[PDB]
């Protein structure tokens, strides 16, 4: 299933995912497709911070959800 | 002077601040005005997560900025 | 009916509502007020989560009655 | 160590716990001491609910701190 993955500034991606796929393995999708280290991400559903141990099934997110990314630096 | 921190589900709060408050300050007004326990909030501005011991200016947050509010239930 | 909906960290929302209002109803209200999604919130009366479907009648719920509010982690 | 539970009834408890004490195994000791069972006790600590799996010191839960409890309600 698609989902889309926004930043606050304006950045949009998509990406087929399942709803037993874990965030870890979201996160390391959008390393693929962005580069983005999983270690400065930061996704968000439902002004809510998500954790890498669950599925997309237990935060009830279905096709075509649109998730937040948030991006975690020091200094910056 | 006055900025603005929205939720990303429609809320949106005024704070009176000063340039020289920390993102922790903000925090802590955040919780007297919703109660909101400042481990749980995390800040945003500019698409990333601010950190607690800088001030609103070291971020070029000026009056009628908009910051957004993401929960984090740590655990 | 002004009821009175408490987070057990000192915030408090005013709300008008009827005795026929159901609890999703209600629900609905809090998001209109403080954005919280419906189904991210569990309320509480008589030391007790509040069931879906019931109405504010069924719990002789009454004007300026006070119900705790909660958000369950789980998916909230 | 000592904490304290509190229902939104008003009732207090008090617990010998440890740190590493996990909310589950909090909730087995409330049972045992008040007869409740664990997968109808939701506890919680500065408005946000607990995860079963998490510890006491993970939420930084120390000496005589006070969590609440509010039951699941089926039926009423």
């Amino acid at each position: 299933m698609q989902i889309f993955v926004k930043t606050l500034t304006g950045k949009t991606i998509t990406l087929e995912v399942e709803p037993s796929d874990t965030i870890e393995n979201v996160k390391a999708k959008i390393q693929d497709k962005e580069g983005i280290p999983p270690d400065q991400q930061r996704l968000i559903f439902a002004g809510k911070q998500l954790e890498d141990g669950r599925t997309l099934s237990d935060y009830n997110i279905q096709r075509e959800s649109t998730l937040h990314l948030v991006l975690r630096l020091r200094g910056g």
